């Protein structure tokens, strides 16, 4: 499959593999690929790591894309993953759901989903979600501040159903 190399480097961990692997995960489902970097502690433990993304070419053009932006490390917090498209909508970004408030942020016919793009002037996207079971990532497109602005509703939502 295609493969692109990216080079990681020491202090940008906890932005690329997650510290151990939390990044790692979501580059995995999030993305939808397979990146294979050397985070063996016989060899490249404290060096410079090699970012392998094995997946279709789009998804490792997106990827490769967001792998340069999260590595930056603005806040030594890379977003994590990316939060955004990796692969799957390139624009806007991507939003996982817990399971009891993905249909209330639909409502019945789509009152309340409808009206987030109303608000925000955005759109949505139900993706391939990360195969974990709880969340299910509902992508917003948009304008990267429009995108934001709808997750900031939603996770809104996410504590008002938590506010039994």
């Amino acid at each position: 499959g295609t493969v692109q190399e990216i080079m990681i480097p020491a202090g940008k961990a906890g932005l690329v593999i997650g510290k151990g692997g939390e990044t790692i995960k979501q580059l995995q489902e999030r993305a939808g690929v397979k990146m294979i970097l050397i985070q063996d502690g016989s060899q490249n433990t404290n060096v410079d790591k090699p970012l392998r993304i094995i997946g279709d070419p789009y998804k490792v053009q997106q990827a490769c894309e967001m792998v340069m932006d999260i590595l930056r490390e603005r806040d030594q917090g890379g977003f994590g993953d990316r939060n955004e498209y990796g692969s799957r909508i390139g624009g806007g970004i991507d939003v996982p759901v817990p399971r009891h408030s993905v249909g209330v942020v639909i409502g019945r016919s789509g009152e309340m989903i409808k009206k987030i793009q109303n608000d925000a002037g955005v759109r949505i996207q139900f993706k391939q979600d990360d195969g974990t079971g709880p969340e299910k990532i509902a992508h917003i497109m948009g304008p990267p501040d429009r995108c934001e602005h709808a997750a900031r509703i939603i996770n809104d939502l996410l504590q008002s159903l938590r506010s039994g």
